[PDB]
């Protein structure tokens, strides 16, 4: 009925940088071999889309950006072996070829297949199933979910739980795989372990969230944001301290908190200072800590490796260090199995057409997640 022509649907399109998104009528073309087309049902507002907007991730314009969703796939191409279509699933922004080096490796995961390196804004074949008026339209990291229906190559989906709330486990797909991941897959969090998160936003909770799963006895949340505590202690944070009503510096403060410095701190804000903050507050030693953020506008940041020499580790990642197509199924089936809550993140939700309105929640800050549904 729908597969194998191209289908009209509308898109949030971003013709050129600083501006808002756009919702055009697009047409989306059939997938070409291993490629499958989604409709989306459910797809978050993640800082990452916005940095695109503001020219911060430089990628090709215009763009139909979104890298974080979930919906049902309408059709495949010729090859498509591991979904079907009816089936409920997640598109993952970063690939999971199972080929590179990096995915056989395994503690890799930013598969060399992506497209966040060195963005073409395309599929795989180096062409677009995107068009506005004729005109070609560019992908997003391979996913490009602002549209109700996208395509992307099979490297870049997930089948999940054919029973799991679209609305819900989009989220799997980049917010809290990212911060739940950093602590369980990337720091490794062990029981009884004090750890410190910076930043308390949606990614900050994730991480929480992943050190109280980890069994961690002290989570402390910090944050500049009073009204970022009682969602932090909600979902696991054990103390929330606010910088500004301190006089001496904060991993002075840290340090002497967890008498001697942290097992694991995370710095989730994409900040160089406090990503050196982190570093330093964990213990001398043996402690660790992941830089969940980096805000894409490069800028150098200025610290003492001294910090490193007496035995700390220094580390980040990608989708919090998970192998994207065998991890997110993993994920939602945890979710389904009531391992961990999403509830708590998602903080508004607004049809997809106010896309714009969705990204002014996000850029004044009171919102901690916004779901768009279709
Ligand atoms: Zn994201
Ligand atoms: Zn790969």
């Amino acid at each position: 009925s729908t597969a194998g022509k191209v289908i009209k649907c509308k898109a949030a399109v971003l013709w050129e940088e600083k501006k808002p998104f756009s919702i055009e009528e697009v047409e989306v073309a059939p997938p070409k071999a291993h490629e499958v087309r989604i409709k989306m049902v459910a797809t978050g507002i993640c800082r990452s889309d916005d940095h695109v907007v503001s020219g911060t991730l430089v990628t090709p314009l215009p763009v139909i950006a979104g890298h974080e969703a979930a919906g049902i796939v309408e059709s495949i191409g010729e090859g498509v072996t591991t979904v079907r279509p009816g089936d409920k699933v997640i598109p993952l922004f970063t690939p999971q070829c199972g080929k590179c080096r990096v995915c056989k490796h395994p503690e890799g995961n930013f598969c060399l297949k992506n497209d966040l390196s060195m963005p073409r804004g395309t599929m795989q074949d180096g062409t677009s199933r995107f068009t506005c008026r004729g005109k070609p339209i560019h992908h997003f990291l391979g996913t490009s979910t602002f549209s109700q229906y996208t395509v992307v190559d099979e490297i870049s989906v997930a089948k999940i739980d054919a029973a799991s709330p679209l609305e819900k486990v989009c989220l799997i797909g980049c917010g809290f795989s990212t911060g739940y991941g950093s602590a369980v897959k990337v720091a490794k969090v062990t029981q009884g372990s004090t750890c410190a998160v910076f930043g308390l936003g949606g990614v900050g909770l994730s991480v929480i969230m992943g050190c109280k799963a980890a069994g961690a006895a002290r989570i402390i949340g910090v944050d500049i944001n009073k009204d970022k505590f009682a969602k932090a202690k909600e979902v696991g944070a054990t103390e929330c301290v606010n910088p500004q009503d301190y006089k001496k510096p904060i991993q002075e403060v840290l340090t002497e908190m967890s008498n001697g410095g942290v097992d694991f701190s995370f710095e989730v804000i994409g900040r160089l200072d406090t990503m050196v903050t982190a570093l330093s507050c964990c213990q001398e030693a043996y402690g660790v800590s992941v830089i969940v953020a980096v805000t894409p506008d490069s800028q150098n940041l200025s610290m003492n490796p001294m910090l490193l020499l007496s035995g700390r580790t220094w580390k980040g990642a990608i989708f919090g260090g998970f192998k994207s197509k065998d991890s997110v199924p993993k994920l939602v089936a945890d979710f389904m199995a009531k391992k961990f809550a999403l509830d708590p993140l998602i903080t508004h939700v607004l049809p997809f057409e106010k896309i714009n309105e969705g990204f002014d929640l996000l850029r004044s800050g009171e919102s901690i997640r916004t779901i768009l549904t279709f």
